[PDB]
């Protein structure tokens, strides 16, 4: 029998990589959207095209509410639902926006919610009902930030939420190992710009990156986390491997 | 004329000290507590008899909500109030207690408290007091040496006192074109939780290279005191370990 | 045609297996060594009865001295010699042992023993492997250690040493990454115990280990390198990744 | 009785800055320098002059080679030669110049310069310092760039790596001895004499906190920080001086 992922925002960029490289490898996947509901279906068409019944959607805000963790948990009871199993979690989905600290409408309780709930909050109850739930070789992969101690100004809650998902790793690392479960983290610098920016500044952040003066492709920040889930990272815990061409080892 | 210092949680343990030593070099200071009014309140007495209306309380509950911000706000506005400027804020309030990730606070309940008092409270807090500004401005917050290799069980613990180092770096670079610096302590085994066992409370003071003991909560505060110090300004964007060496011991 | 690998230490223990799973995966090999010519020579037999002409070894002492510079840039000129090209060099070889700063080698034999190895050796042969390079997929992989941060006592000279090779895992993915050659640490915790070492001070090690109360085989070191040097990591320079079951999470 | 410091290239720049203020704390003082005797001499009288017998100079070469053990002994010994004490160690003196990885100082000199000065001495001079053993401590000069160093500095970057774990390795293991071993890691501080002037204003430009390098003084600020009895509780500490540099990415 195949083995079963769980991918979160996995309906487009590196999140739908992440899918369907696992898939390729052999995975049955859950693709968790949010809003993106016609790129996750269409993925999933694309996957069970190439094997029948091998891919399922599932919707979740990932927001920080007092709901939050049955949300989570559901999730993780879609993957049961679907596949019988749920051997891997990658935590891909995230809020990215800046939180000035001095001055879209969004009020600074929502913009906490979203960032933080996102990026660590999440995060954490889905570890926690992934745990709960279970030959194996059972993971976690945490999308981090290489940047996060050289960080983008103005972006103090993001970079918060990226911080708390280093501290989950480690903490969840240490504490799910005697269940055979790893839990690591990818963490690129630039790979896929956001769609709102400008070539021009996208060129600015591509000539900082001394492997290649390039952004990482989705592939690449997917071949690291199909490395993590591998037989080949099999006593590797607790790690973050930076997939960043250098970019946080460049002074100012 | 006399700068002013908003300390959290300050009623006890090493915030209070860390209030006190304020006190002592100089300062105002504003003593935010949550549910320990009589002992807040017994300080600011003992403040006041040594220097006349130079210490108020204020409480506040730190626990993320929707009117976390709205608290946070008045924090800053009760020492603009009190003393007329507001040169100094540590981020010293704290929850601390396990949350196993595999099986009664509700999770979510812990995820406010945990998350709220340790992260959230001092990012608001921080553009609160950022605000007001928009003279030697600093900000130190209340880290933890132990972080990386982080007790068993306390999940949503260690992922507060990481995203408060993240606070700690974005704030500094953000708003060091203001002056306003922004700096951490990290306190490894200072005292010890007053529910904790005598025997256990030894098996953690055996583990501190430097003396076999726990940090009082004056050598914690002294850290503090240089880094809000004019012997501290080109500094910001730095936590200071002060652990006697415990987080350089390997298991 | 065949790339070509330079592992230093390559005779016994983690060395060796590196060397053979990247001669498995089709790199024609140097094996490095100082004092095991026997171990060298048996497995460069093994390794050419695989496949013919693809194993040479080549001796030298990697202690800090006058001579140093020379004998790196001969170690990496042998891999030219028997196979026309270098791709990848694994700066394994180390020396260990304590050095406490209170009170038979000379301080000074310890200083040059334990920096020439573990940074000053990897330092020369990285410039002349660069020197030398002035489709390909060039990389180095540098033997790093999980726990220089939480070091054993009375290891200060060691723990230096590979300090200093993190230092050059930055500084030359910095300035290499031009040339595209990669430049990345596998840092083990506990992997295989020293020899002698009794069999109950091994288990006190092994239990503090979260991740199966067991050392990493060399054999789980080697996938780190294997992946590191593979097309898989093409994005990744700068980086080290801990292949240590969680043991340098483990508070005092 | 007054304590003593020995400061190592400590005849100008941040190393005269430490010396100086370890002085107007107290401290008498052993002013090591290598080639700057006349800046080293000057000092020793300025010191002496506001307290006589409080200063001395101590003339070593700390590049390695199989002598270099020899002389960092003499550095500390000098120290007990003139006060009868040691209480205070700053690791101060470095080597800082380029070293491409690819291509009149052969390769030899530059590892026995640049390892040396940075890592090597300040490990014998810990070993002699401890070996002759009240607030006992040493600060080790860093540097905050360590993780986004300057293009075609490796040996120098080994170097203070190096020196970050002999802070941390040595830390841990003179804590049951009541010596305390500490860093402080400046950023941007006195740009090198030969740099120009346009590229000194780049570096400037680059720091959040004033756009402008640390003082001699800020620095020493943090190693007296250290040394003295605040810090009681603090070793295997590094503390970046660095005005938010090694926090603004590329
Ligand atoms: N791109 C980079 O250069 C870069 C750099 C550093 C780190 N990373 C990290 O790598 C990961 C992937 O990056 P990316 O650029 O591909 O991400 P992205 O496109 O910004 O976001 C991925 C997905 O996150 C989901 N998401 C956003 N808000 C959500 C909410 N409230 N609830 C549930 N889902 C939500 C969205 O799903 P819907 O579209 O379905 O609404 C979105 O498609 C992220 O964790 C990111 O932080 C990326
Ligand atoms: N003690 C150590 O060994 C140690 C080690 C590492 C780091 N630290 C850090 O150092 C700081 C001080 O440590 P400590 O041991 O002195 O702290 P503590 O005694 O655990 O807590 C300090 C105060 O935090 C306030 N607080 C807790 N929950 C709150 C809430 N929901 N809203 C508002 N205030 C709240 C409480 O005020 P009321 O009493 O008024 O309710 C409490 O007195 C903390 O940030 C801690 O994480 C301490
Ligand atoms: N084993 C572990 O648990 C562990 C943990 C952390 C890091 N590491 C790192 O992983 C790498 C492999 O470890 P290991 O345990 O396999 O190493 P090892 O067996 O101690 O040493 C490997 C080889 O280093 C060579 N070597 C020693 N001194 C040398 C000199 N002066 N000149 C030239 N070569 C010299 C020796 O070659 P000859 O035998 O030919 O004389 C030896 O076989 C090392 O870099 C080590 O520091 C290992
Ligand atoms: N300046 C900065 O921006 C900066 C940034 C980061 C870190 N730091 C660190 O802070 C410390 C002080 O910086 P700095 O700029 O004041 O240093 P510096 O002026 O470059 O060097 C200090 C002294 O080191 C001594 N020295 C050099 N080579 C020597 C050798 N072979 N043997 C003995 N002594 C030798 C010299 O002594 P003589 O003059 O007597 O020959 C020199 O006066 C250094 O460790 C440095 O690496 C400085
Ligand atoms: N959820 C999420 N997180 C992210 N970190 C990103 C990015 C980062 C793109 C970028 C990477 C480095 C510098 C400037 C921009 C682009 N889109 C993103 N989405
Ligand atoms: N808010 C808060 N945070 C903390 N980190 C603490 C402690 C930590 C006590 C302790 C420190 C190191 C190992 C084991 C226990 C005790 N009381 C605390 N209160
Ligand atoms: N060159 C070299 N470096 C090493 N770090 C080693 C070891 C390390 C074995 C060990 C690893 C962690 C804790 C206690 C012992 C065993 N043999 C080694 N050889
Ligand atoms: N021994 C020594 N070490 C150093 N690190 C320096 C410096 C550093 C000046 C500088 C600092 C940051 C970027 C470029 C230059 C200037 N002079 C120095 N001397």
């Amino acid at each position: 029998e195949a083995p079963a992922a769980v991918v979160t925002g996995a309906a487009k960029r590196i999140g739908r990589a992440i899918a369907v490289k696992l898939h390729q490898t052999g995975y049955r996947v859950v693709i968790h959207y949010h809003n993106s509901a016609e790129a996750a279906v269409s993925l999933a068409d694309e996957l069970n095209k190439e094997r029948s019944n091998t891919a399922v959607v599932c919707q979740a805000d990932l927001t920080n509410s007092n709901v939050l963790p049955a949300s989570c948990e559901e999730i993780i009871n879609s993957c049961f639902r679907a596949f019988g199993r749920c051997d891997v979690l990658v935590n891909n989905a995230s809020a990215f926006y800046p939180t000035p600290l001095v001055q879209n409408g969004k009020t600074v309780e929502t913009q906490v919610a979203e960032l933080i709930g996102t990026n660590a909050i999440a995060p954490f109850l889905l570890t926690m009902s992934f745990a709960q739930r279970q030959s194996s070789n059972l993971s976690i992969v945490n999308l981090c930030d290489a940047m996060v101690d050289q960080p983008c100004m103005a972006f103090s809650l993001y970079n918060m939420g990226k911080h708390a998902l280093v501290g989950l790793t480690q903490s969840a690392a240490l504490e799910l190992a005697p269940y055979g479960i790893r839990v690591n983290g990818v963490a690129p610098g630039v790979s896929l710009l956001p769609v709102a920016m400008g070539e021009e500044e996208k060129d600015k952040w591509r000539r900082k990156v001394p492997l290649g003066r390039r952004e990482a492709s989705a592939e690449q920040i997917a071949d690291a986390v199909i490395f993590l889930v591998s037989g080949s990272a099999q006593y590797i815990t607790g790690s973050i491997i930076k997939v960043d061409g250098g970019l946080s080892l460049v002074h100012a």
